[PDB]
């Protein structure tokens, strides 16, 4: 895959999960791009077997597409949770996540998950961390 | 400064610190860019006053450029320290830092800094974190 392919797979997965389908116009709306650009990427994703077109349902993810898709959403949400946990201003988070999500190895994602769990199981840790920043 | 600009200033700052000069050939090899493209970017940085020609030394950082370069190197080093502290495979750290450093807000950088010193003040916290990775 590529960062762009992942940006699209993530968005398509989100729409199907939210609406039950992923229309070109909806994808174009979420990414602020022309539908023709969407169709070009969809053709590529079809060629690479991440999805297929079904007569009425339209765009449908293959098993490969759904598995990766769910993990891309996982990554995005974990990174948002990570930044939120360490005190980053809410207004900054989405921009930072989108800027780094496609450039962080899964090993790093794995370790970040352990870091988030670390603070999740004991608020005294979040308190000690917070005492460092305001200081 | 744009991410591309920061990428160049960071590398130029480093070359000057280690060699005393930043030759196009050394810049091109370190950034994996052809010397032709370096030349074009350097001409722009010179015009934008981030770089300036000096007798004997050649292309050097201006006061504006050196101040920025110092910040960029700080950011890179802090990010390497961060990933190393949370357990990221040593062989994957550099690529990740390289891919996220230009896309993170300074807010996130400062909060990562708080996290780094959080673990640095008590080895017990590091052990508590590693135990999570173990399981
Ligand atoms: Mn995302
Ligand atoms: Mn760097």
């Amino acid at each position: 895959t590529t960062p762009s392919m992942e940006m699209y797979i993530e968005q398509i997965y989100m729409l199907i999960e939210e609406k039950g389908y992923a229309r070109v116009s909806d994808i174009a709306e979420a990414l602020a791009v022309h539908p023709s650009s969407v169709t070009k990427m969809v053709q590529k994703l079809d060629k690479d077997e991440y999805l297929i077109y079904e007569k009425y349902r339209g765009l449908v993810l293959t098993s490969k597409g759904k598995k990766i898709g769910k993990r891309l959403v996982y990554r995005h949400e974990l990174l948002e949770q990570f930044l939120r946990i360490i005190g980053v201003d809410e207004e900054k988070i989405y921009n930072d996540v989108e800027g780094i999500e496609h450039h962080l190895s899964w090993n790093s994602i794995d370790r970040i998950g352990d870091l988030v769990q670390y603070f999740e199981e004991d608020d005294a840790r979040k308190k000690d961390l917070k005492s460092i920043q305001k200081k």
